[PDB]
């Protein structure tokens, strides 16, 4: 029993970290086949990054203008282009170590998690949610850039996030491994707005229900609820609507504990209307958003990889 | 910037890990060069829990009623013996993928890495810390037995837990990598009981250091105190007392900070007094001390590893 916030095993990922040069600006790069994956903005010095012009400054680099190493390796660049806001190098060796992967788009509310590189070396591994403003409230010192979110299903690793900045509100935002941004914002110095962040409610339900698996039972009440009575009071205190497809996932652990999703929403509700009164669920002061219904169902069996 | 609950990568543990079997039971070992370690109950049987002689039932196993599997590749094991409650596998191959290594026995308040396996396969991360009464709150289903809590400096992987049990109450105990438990538990299925859990005051300071470092400051006050004025109201709220090597080691944060030990004190001691009245520090509404000093430096300057 127990509940942590538990991140994947990054073994298969470090084996495609390599540190990527170019000029003198020096971040982080993806490996996998005979491609190396990296924020473009490598390309960019201090200056450039207030208002840079991409395609100009990248007419500028040549092939032998990129170092990639990977530990004590070099790396020998054959070819480049730019898809986005990532910058593909082809190299002359395919990676050995290049496990199985895609290359996957989340959506927010998902949880996947960070192994924070600097110098092309790992340092740390930790779990972080998409919030729903398309943001993730991660831990990035200068260098980080380049470092990748990934899942892993069994054998195969599904990489979905590369860091590209932080806000100047403290928060982070990169793209997937195509280049596209999540969110409205792009890869410059400059002020971005984001979003109200909302709370993910069906990650809240989840994690109630992880509570109530693990002997947490307090906050079960004797009341009921409709999904438009509980919707109301949820967008009040800026939780995520829920819907039927919200519901329908967390069927599995509806059945394990015999409590209707409807019933632990009104459980919610009075939550949210009354607070915490100081007391704890599964140790945390708060309600938790950080955990899908895949993830509880996940660590409450033994789910393992290879 | 952002702080987060990091754990180490766990790339050189998941190497290591192997499926260990003994009759119908089955855990997972550590094999480190040609020899296996994990927890000796594995010789043991739901009925033999209760009040095992594990001398005794030793004597009926034979080199050959082990079972050691590394993902599809069979181990021959050559000799076994049994150090404290560890058994210790001879095997015929050594494993290649062996990073240096050490074993350490690790003291109470400080953190490590625990990498959950379940069959000998890696199938999550997280970070914790020994309980000043020597246990652990983990996440660990049946099966679980033989996971290996790990640090690692650079280069080398120092171990310093494997988990043998969880306790009626919940919370895990286990022992180092020589087979001494930590704290008073033997490996017996009976009602054992742990001392009072307090909260490591040292690692309170450290995180209040990286909340300053990140932006969060509200809790700075006014006042001061004095080391017996502070670990009066310590022990009334059950914290750890601090000494004067508590204030040595947080030496360098209140250079970085310019905040005294002891003015750090002062606000925790408010904090512990009137509580944080709605508030949030560094994201918790509680006060966290799974974070060392040495963690808090790691994280924010970007110590890597390879
Ligand atoms: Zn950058
Ligand atoms: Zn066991």
């Amino acid at each position: 029993s127990g509940f942590r916030k538990m991140a994947f095993p990054s073994g298969k990922v470090e084996g495609c970290m390599v540190q990527v040069t170019c000029g003198t600006t020096t971040l982080n790069g993806l490996w996998l086949d005979d491609v190396v994956y990296c924020p473009r903005h490598v390309i960019c010095t201090s200056e450039d990054m207030l208002n840079p012009n991409y395609e100009d400054l990248l007419i500028r680099k040549s092939n032998h203008n990129f170092l990639v190493q990977a530990g004590n390796v070099q790396l020998r660049v054959i070819g480049h282009s730019m898809q986005n806001c990532v910058l593909k190098l082809k190299v002359d060796t395919a990676n050995p170590k290049t496990p199985k992967y895609k290359f996957v788009r989340i959506q927010p509310g998902q949880t996947f998690s960070v192994l924070a590189c600097y110098n092309g070396s790992p340092s740390g591994v930790y779990q972080c949610a998409m919030r729903p403003n398309f943001t993730i409230k991660g831990s990035f010192l200068n260098g980080s850039c380049g470092s990748v979110g990934f899942n892993i299903d069994y054998d195969c690793v599904s990489f979905c996030y590369m860091h590209h900045m932080e806000l100047p509100t403290g928060v982070h935002a990169g793209t997937d491994l195509e280049g596209n941004f999540y969110g409205p914002f792009v890869d410059r110095q400059t002020a971005q707005a984001a979003g109200t962040d909302t709370t993910i409610t069906v990650n809240v339900l989840a994690w109630l229900y992880a509570a109530v698996i693990n002997g947490d039972r307090w906050f079960l009440n004797r009341f009921t609820t409709t999904l438009n009575d509980f919707n109301l009071v949820a967008m009040k205190y800026n939780y995520e609507p829920l819907t039927q497809d919200h519901v329908d996932i967390l069927g599995p652990l509806s059945a394990q504990t015999g409590i209707a999703v409807l019933d632990m929403c009104a459980s919610l509700k009075e939550l949210l209307q009354n607070g915490m009164n100081g007391r704890t669920i599964l140790g945390s002061a708060l309600l938790e958003d950080e955990f899908t219904p895949f993830d509880v169902v996940r660590q409450c069996s033994g789910v393992t990889f290879q």
